[PDB]
């Protein structure tokens, strides 16, 4: 990593020994993110520890996968702090290999998080998790999806196309805040493959525009439309999307005007809101000010009884 010169940015720069190093958070090619506890995080008050995420690239990563790295710190620094997203927190990048430190989010991902508070009713399937928890409430989950909405317009504001909205994708913190994740990756250079599975095995494909699908188009109305799909993940508790139907069916299905039907626990108006956002023209798709708007009525109206 000495053969490199790496960006030091002193507003950013933390000792790499204000940092314990625990277990691991996830791993995904290049590289691994760690959960860590930060000593003094905050320069004001230099006791508190702070418990945050670390990314850091694996022992076969290239040149490539470290300018990728750089890439993402420098795109969150420029986007800026919102609430719902993942914000940076800091780096080390003297004395050894870098790292990206964000915040942490103990609750996981939304799919995850939504499956393991299935009720046992007919109007979901079942909960896969060993430890289940509370069942959430109606406002709940319009609250769920009015904090991604403006995370989502933030970042729409600050023209980050993130590429890859879903529910994977974003984070739930210990007090229940939904924050989007890796919205500031780089955009692979290379063709897409459209059957590569991840590396928890989904299929990307399924929350592309359609747009984005057959001609690689990616907008803030393709993000509109992955919403779209986000929105159904919520109101299934976690759901699949279009079960059953295998991705190279996909390709026609959405040409020929096919979208997923409603699932049986959602309103006839959150459920106009994804075939709105599944519009086939992407200027006709609503955008995330809109959305957030609408999203912030909906909760208002909705019981959490």
């Amino acid at each position: 990593v000495s053969e490199y010169e790496l960006p030091e940015d002193p507003r950013w720069e933390l000792p790499r020994d204000r940092l314990v190093l625990g277990k691991p958070l996830g791993e995904g090619a290049f590289g691994q993110v760690v959960l860590a506890e930060a000593i003094g995080l905050d320069k004001d008050k230099p006791n508190r520890v702070t418990k945050v995420a670390v990314k850091m690239l694996k022992s076969d990563a290239t040149e490539k996968d470290l300018s990728d790295l750089i890439s993402e710190m420098e795109m969150m620094k420029m986007i800026g702090k919102h609430k719902n997203i993942i914000n940076l927190l800091g780096a080390c990048t003297q004395d050894g290999p870098l790292y990206v430190i964000m915040e942490y989010a103990s609750k996981g991902n939304l799919r995850e998080y939504l499956q393991a508070r299935r009720p046992p009713g007919l109007e979901y399937s079942y909960n896969p998790s060993h430890n289940p928890e509370e069942q959430l409430s109606s406002k709940d989950l319009v609250s769920c999806a009015y904090q991604v909405a403006r995370g989502m317009e933030y970042l729409a504001s600050k023209k980050c196309i993130h590429r890859d909205l879903a529910a994977r994708n974003v984070l739930v913190t210990e007090d229940n805040v939904m924050k989007i994740a890796d919205f500031g990756l780089a955009r692979d250079i290379h063709h897409i493959d459209y059957y590569k599975k991840t590396t928890n095995g989904r299929l990307p494909v399924k929350w592309m525009a359609p747009e984005a699908l057959f001609d690689r188009i990616y907008t803030h109305q393709s993000d509109v439309w992955s919403f779209g799909v986000l929105l159904w993940e919520i109101f299934t508790l976690g759901g699949s999307p279009y079960p059953g139907v295998p991705v190279e069916e996909l390709f026609k299905l959405l040409k020929e005007g096919h979208r997923m039907d409603k699932p049986s626990n959602c309103t006839n108006e959150l459920y106009m809101m994804m075939r709105d956002c599944w519009h086939a023209v992407p200027s006709q798709r609503p955008t995330f000010k809109q959305l957030v708007e609408d999203l912030d009525r909906i909760v208002a109206l909705t019981s959490n009884q």
